[PDB]
């Protein structure tokens, strides 16, 4: 019963997607932000001045005490805290309730954001990476091990921004086309294979290598679509090329200044398409996902007539890393059960009159795990 749990997603834009869950007895109600790219359920404590409510351990007649510290960084923020365990549940998802590891945040820096809405994350990804070690079984984990829920969760992201996670299945009702899969390459991360690349249907005729070093995973954590240096500057210099009719400040290439045009005169046409091709699940087949500038281009809000925008795609130097606005485009399944990660159109995709974001195959392509990096 997977219509429960469409919705039961909101944030703001920049500022990731969260889910409302519960911790303790009596039931204690946070909203977690949802994080595929990281492995541990950590929640705020303690006092913060962006924090508007939180974690009281005390008051769980259920929570249990491991005595460990623990310690995560994060691309920028980071928090450390205390482990122990207690009974979670999401209101709005399947109807169970699970013993699950937590980090209670005891001290953090920019970690929490002003306005923020969220109070804790909850980590998607897998064992190998929690923190302080893999002994430290990531809430999904604990789920599956606990109840019936199958091993399998779907994310629709869409563009005041909300959209669904559907645990433990695939929802037909919210995406079109078919389902194409790709497989996780091993699990940490949610790592994949990127096999080529197409501007406007230009290849930039890099060794796919260049492609996924050091890495390539999905991550809804992360809001930019961030590419590694040399793959960056080519896109960069791609993108410069296909709107050189119009000019910018340098800051903006850099995600710094925003640009500007009048309401409704954003010249979309100018900025070009991008095609990923991930590997398949048959032998040399490939499949790709366009991405549209309606994606790569975040709107922010003026401070007032005119519609602005930052560049979303920042560069990397750990790899691909396919953001909330790649994600924003598709219905994305996290295969667990099957070593794959599916990619399909979005119910909540949108519009260019001319151009639309597609998944595309079949495609043929050759010594595909050449491009695949090892250390
Ligand atoms: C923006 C940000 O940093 N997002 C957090 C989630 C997030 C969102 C947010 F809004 C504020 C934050 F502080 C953190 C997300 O995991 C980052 N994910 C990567 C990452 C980067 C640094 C550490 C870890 N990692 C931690 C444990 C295991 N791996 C993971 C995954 C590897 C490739 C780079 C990004």
């Amino acid at each position: 019963s997977f219509v429960e749990m469409v919705d039961n997603l909101r944030g703001k834009s920049g500022q990731g997607y969260y889910v409302e869950m519960t911790v303790g007895s009596p039931p204690q109600t946070l909203n977690i932000l949802v994080d595929t790219g990281s492995s541990n359920f950590a929640v705020g404590a303690a006092p913060h001045p962006f924090l508007h409510r939180y974690y009281q351990r005390q008051l769980s007649s259920t929570y249990r005490d491991l005595r460990k510290g623990v310690y995560v960084p994060y691309t920028q923020g980071k928090w450390e805290g205390e482990l122990g365990t207690d009974l979670v549940s999401i209101p709005h998802g399947p109807n169970v309730t699970v013993r699950a590891n937590i980090a209670a945040i005891t001290e953090s820096d920019k970690f929490f954001i002003n306005g923020s809405n969220w109070e804790g994350i909850l980590g998607l990804a897998y064992a190998e990476i929690a923190r302080p070690d893999d002994s430290l079984e990531p809430f999904f984990d604990s789920l599956v091990k606990q109840t019936h829920v199958p091993n399998l969760f779907s994310l629709q992201l869409c563009g005041s921004v909300g959209g669904s996670m559907i645990i433990g299945g695939i929802d037909h009702s919210l995406y079109t086309g078919s389902l194409w899969y790709t497989p996780i390459r091993r699990e940490w991360y949610y790592e994949v294979i990127i096999v080529r690349v197409e501007i406007n249907g230009q290849d930039l005729k890099m060794d796919c290598k260049e492609y996924n070093y050091d890495k390539s995973i999905v991550d809804s954590g992360t809001t930019n679509l961030r590419l590694p240096k040399k793959v960056f500057e080519a896109a960069v210099k791609s993108i410069k090329a296909a709107s050189s009719t119009e000019k910018f400040p340098d800051g903006f290439w850099l995600g710094e200044q925003l640009v500007c045009w009048q309401a409704g005169t954003t010249p979309w046409n100018i900025f070009p398409v991008i095609s990923l091709y991930l590997m398949g699940e048959v032998t040399n087949q490939s499949f790709r996902i366009t991405i549209l500038p309606q994606q790569y281009l975040r709107p922010v809000e003026d401070v007032s007539q005119d519609d602005c925008y930052k560049f979303a795609i920042s560069q990397s130097s750990t790899g691909t890393v396919m953001g909330a606005v790649i994600m924003e485009g598709f219905y994305v399944v996290f295969d667990r059960a099957r070593k794959r990660i599916g990619f399909a159109v979005s119910a909540c995709h949108v519009h260019d009159e001319f151009r639309t974001a597609a998944v595309e195959g079949p495609f043929v392509t050759l010594d595909m795990e050449d491009c695949g990096y090892n250390i």
